[PDB]
């Protein structure tokens, strides 16, 4: 198979399930619901040394679609332990989104997709010290918690589901700059699909790692060399001097197959792509296997 | 004291020393520098429940001012414990730095700051399983970690100091409006000095809280309902109805006073400014006293 | 009538007939098409003084919605006279996008909204000084023109209709700071619209003016002084102190109308605001009555 | 001459005399400082089809470094015709800055530049209808407007000086996606250079002309076939598969000289980078020769 003449290797991408809420965050702006969604996404590429895995879902909700009628970003937060993530939505909306001025922070975990609920604006409630009231908005419990600049309000309970993680595809290019060119319209492509998101930075993995390694029994994981275009060993196509990996998590199968279609669509538009391919681990480890050749 | 008619109390902000890095984050564009740098920042307002207190230091440094003539961004770390501010070097720089397209990370501790130092880059090397090699850059250690895109180039070590967390003003104002383009001006002053960052979410502080809670046993901060506009027994001068808290770390204690001194004239000159105040405990926690009337 | 306590006075905005033109722009990533976007778009807040009244529509369209399958934005282009219009498009595109890094130019003007057409891309295509080649991509028309960076792409031509200019709003405010916050966020709620734009630099009008002079024959237009906050026998109600005018141009009615209608109900969510208001020449030159109770 | 391994032709840049001002903007943020100026510089890549040749100079400037105390930017704007610059003063600060939310607009020409000066705040003053005002604000003669917001400010005069125009280089590289990498570093490096600006979209030129046409004998210029990839008959070096121009306008010549010299160090990093040339017209048209091997 070719997209464009860019070779489709017939491999899949092996996912995994994990934990995940759905968060929308408003403010005064949209400019102000940004600098929240920033700080409260940050520090979550991975959860191997990361608390957690974050990024932006909908970078952009207009205000006649939020419970408060102010502009909107809906993010994501994953992770494989349940007890983990409900102490990451606190943490990550205490100290991120509390702080932030004039954001808001509701559930947006879609009815059909939820399977728990956290009282995380019931936790965080505790912090008006008596003062903090209950409310209706818009159909939603939430807390009208005093702050200094006002009020704080946060709806009480979060939905939690178990969706999909580590969706992916490597990009195999010519050179650097021809890779990121056709990797950064890749994600600019799956900013468009909903309840998806790519959590490492702009989106990007630059480093992709193998389990393990071959030369250190202390470390868990590794470079993977044989795709590494330095290493004189790797198993890189003729004229490939750059791979790059997306990663996709998701609310469920359908939106990281979705994701990785439109995502690998938009790379082979690009030129220098040589090859699509796909990380996978023998079919042993995750819960997923997703073929490159059935999303087209 | 008056400045531009805003009321400066007669008081002092107490802070605090807090172990602390610099980086120097490189990249191919200054895009894709603060890239990295968003992700490698976040989730840091705070170490009460998170991390670490990370924020940019210098927006912008130029190609010819860089190890590898690329342009640059710099970031600073923080911690009060020193083992957990090695650790936060290691999984930010590992995770965020090392995973974002084209980053790589120098120190940028000035040889006067430094007190100590870690070998970070040493350890991230490892990753290279094997393959890494050790370089000479500008004069600097550094380890070539190949990756996927092509080497990961990353520093050595990296300097520590002893440096001042918990620098703060309270922005006292006639509205919310009001309060947030005076605390937007005065952190926009902020950027420009060299040494200090504000770790809250655009700098800003809209929970300012209180040690303990009158009502709870269990949380070891509430909200500070002193300046609380909407709790009915506050402790606010008439006219203000919102209240914004900047707070600064810094490399030392004379790029704090910098910072407090320009991002309070900053929002000095900006409408609907009542009063700055600044947070202490007596004098009888911290290490450093930094007296509103002696910034000007 | 209020909205959240914000009165709206029962008046009407006069809009008048434009032509109007609809461009999609196409990139290698959304930043590289928001590159050329804000170039084409700028010098273009009013035809008084500017060449041009023009403006993002849509601030995102996804990779698979685009001919090229590349990532771009809506603008509209705007003139009361046609052939100025037909002029505004061949020096915009030529030297604003055509120039610009990866960028493509691509026709948007809805079928059922067509009237006329010129043929810019064709006009465009003898900067190829004969190696300009003809093609089909999508079913469109367009010219592959050689150009030192490879090849610049533009459909052969593109359609003109009659829009609606000059849609407007007042918001009164109690200080500058609260109408600001109320004019952004109304502007945000304005970005979802599609076949609307707010010309004015943000979307907002700092200076709104009156017809002529009262001191100087020379001027054709000048300060609104009934509405200046600073002039002593203004006519502005009790408790206001700044007023921001916002205009909207869209391709019809429709979506004037609409963009109005979610640009103040997001307006009156925001603290601070007094009074909408809207202006008009009493319904004797213009070709459009938006009476403002009707919009809700 | 190579620059790391990047050949450096040993040719000139031809430039010309163009008259010039510089123009500070100050608002309530750094944000907004930036709405402004978009504006007022859009628009402005070319005085071919374009109104003047604009763009910014210093992309963040210190409140404290302002008469007014608060955040700024400073742009440059030029064309060949004194008269033409004056018109385009008046304009792009009328419409696009004193329309702006909270701008001013202040002279930023320095004192050892200054040629000759035009009173672009008087004449816009008229615009107060008798209700603008004389005042001083740190030494300089300002105008105080009354507007809707409050009070527009702006500076009586602007300095204008003969500047140099159409300073350059070429980078010819490997493929599109590298020539690209290197020359958006290019302009990162031309950012930190002041009194020197880079007037096209993104300050990158992907479509450069010759003067004329040997085909249409109503062209005054078109494309540059002889650096077009595309064209069969090109004089491209074995291996260009794409060429971009980075045009720098500029104070004086040591400005314009200094740009080229950190541009061109700076696109020298990147990869794929084959050859640094430059434009010229025989020696003919211009004032102004720039060796590329007396940068460095």
């Amino acid at each position: 198979m070719e997209i464009n003449g860019v070779e489709i290797e017939d491999t899949f991408a092996e996912a995994f399930e994990a934990k995940m809420a759905r968060v929308l965050i408003t403010a005064a702006s949209h400019k102000w619901a940004m600098i929240a969604v920033k700080e409260a996404t940050g520090f979550g590429t991975s959860v191997i040394m990361c608390p957690a895995e974050a990024g932006i879902d909908c970078g952009y909700v207009p205000p006649e679609e939020t419970p408060d009628g102010r502009p909107g970003v809906t993010i994501m937060i994953g992770h494989n332990d349940e007890d983990e993530l409900k102490e990451q939505l606190l943490d990550r909306i205490g100290q991120c989104v509390m702080t932030a001025p004039t954001a808001s922070a509701f559930d947006a975990m879609p009815e059909a997709e939820k399977e728990d609920e956290d009282r995380v604006g019931y936790k965080l409630s505790f912090f008006g010290d008596g003062y903090q009231e209950e409310d209706e908005l818009d159909g939603r419990k939430v807390w009208k918690i005093p702050v200094v600049e006002g009020e704080f309000i946060v709806e009480d309970s979060f939905g939690i589901t178990t969706g999909v993680a580590g969706g992916n595809f490597y990009i195999m290019a010519e050179s650097q700059p021809a890779g990121l060119q056709a990797a950064e319209a890749a994600v600019d492509a799956i900013k468009g699909v909903e309840g998806a998101y790519a959590p490492f930075p702009g989106g990007i993995v630059a480093s992709a790692s193998k389990v393990g390694s071959k030369q250190y029994d202390f470390l868990p994981a590794s470079t993977n060399d044989a795709y590494c275009p330095t290493v004189e060993d790797n198993e890189l196509p003729e004229g490939v001097k750059c791979v790059y990996e997306i990663v996709i998590n998701g609310l469920n199968e359908e939106a990281v197959k979705e994701a990785m279609r439109v995502g690998i669509e938009a790379a082979c538009q690009q030129p220098g792509v040589v090859k699509i391919s796909a990380g996978n681990f023998g079919g042993k480890l995750g819960q997923y296997e997703i073929h490159l050749h059935d999303l087209f």
